[PDB]
């Protein structure tokens, strides 16, 4: 019965494509609001990827954040900036890769997660996060620098709001086979 | 009568400036909606140029797209990404330069056009397109890389909606001397 | 009494950090509207920084602009583009550093200011401005080019509207220790 053997090699080809510099890097930012709704920003790009957004009061204030990267990211390149400290005394970013948890399904890394809560004394947060593809060629930009400039133009961004997390998991996470970690610490994703 | 000879050289100077790395690259994306209205995004920049936008239902759904580049683009560098296929199996872009038509006026290339229709089964499209200036120095980024970084900041974007294509051609295309191809396959533009 | 001597060295450390390539570059664009209100866009980033925005009629039309950079900028790298001249004959930017005034407090440069008025015959302006950190290493991008690509993702942008300039100075400029120059030519800022 050959049907099985071919399916196995075609998954190995997919992992090798995704780990090449033609594989995407994906990031998601989930903002958890006080009315129980969830706002998600997703950006997908080649070479590197980032999000920079302002999360303010809606129709309800944001209370926590979860940032998730695809497994192609180099966790050590992850950087995050946040604010709304005087400018004279500010650092440009922090390297937060050590705070990311591995999301696993069937013992396979499907993503990396950084969850943190926001102080109650706030109703707004401005936030930016950035990560680079883990391929060993990433810091060897001779591929051409202009290819990376084009990737900045071709990055696609998606933004959606859901009424509760259960709706997010059932109609956004599960049908799209995305990695996730919900309020009850249940893992989602599809191992290759 | 000298008035004529000078006018001719000053057009040759303009073409040579536009074909130098100080010439702009321009892109337009036209989205044709079901109520007959047209939405246009224009971006102009040095070295390279791109647009990334989401075209969703209005007050009416988008039905086709036309992408137009200025003649300074290198058609072989054009890349386009599109979506809303699972992420595990996605390619970052397609090279679509071969699908672009030359727009001509008086036998002179005034622009390059890619028109495609959208499936009826959709009411949204997310789309990004990118192109690089054709000057032979484009892939020789030693000009400095920081100059190209500044160009990303200085790119100007314009967005307008028109009630019908005739209004677009009469009050946007014709008075601004832009290249275009309308529903009846008529060409617009001004030869240098 | 040692309390004084330590405070002095810690200011010298701050200036040296800000003048290193880990110091931020900051830009502000103030748009002064006909009803006396003020719109401000602020962007802060590492290596280089820019803003590109469209200032159109509100609820009232914009009448003048003030652009302010932090002292870390190289004034000679400042570039500005502006419009809404035919595209065939356009330049990509002008170098406007010579038009910037030094803002000083206690004989110390706290910022650089370019103020200009808009023609009465307009109700809109599209505008982009860009500047590079003055550290001598800025044009030596071997730090890696990918670090500069990440900085583009991590830049944070802030946008606020105020009813009159007095409210801007009292609740935005003064409490945040920002450099400024008001309608009566009074200087604001905090010397290090």
């Amino acid at each position: 019965d050959f049907r099985g053997y071919i399916l196995s090699v075609q998954a190995e080809e997919q992992k090798n494509y995704n780990n090449s510099l033609n594989g995407e890097v994906s990031v998601w930012v989930y903002a958890y609001y006080s009315d129980g709704s969830v706002l998600v920003i997703n950006k997908n790009s080649q070479y590197k990827v980032g999000i920079s957004e302002t999360f303010k009061a809606l129709k309800a204030k944001p209370r926590a954040i979860q940032i998730i990267f695809s497994p192609s990211v180099n966790v050590r390149t992850i950087k995050m900036a946040k604010g709304n400290e005087y400018l004279q005394r500010s650092h440009p970013w922090e390297a937060t890769g050590i705070k990311y948890q591995k999301i696993k399904r069937d013992g396979e890394i499907v993503g990396y997660s950084h969850y943190f809560e926001l102080p109650h004394e706030y109703n707004s947060i401005s936030l930016a996060v950035s990560g680079v593809h883990k391929n060993p060629s990433s810091y060897n930009v001779g591929h051409n620098v202009m290819d990376v400039f084009q990737s900045c133009d071709l990055a696609l961004r998606f933004c959606n709001r859901y009424w509760a997390e259960l709706e997010l998991v059932n109609h956004y996470i599960s049908p799209n086979a995305y990695p996730y970690l919900d309020i009850n610490n249940h893992s989602y994703g599809v191992a290759l």
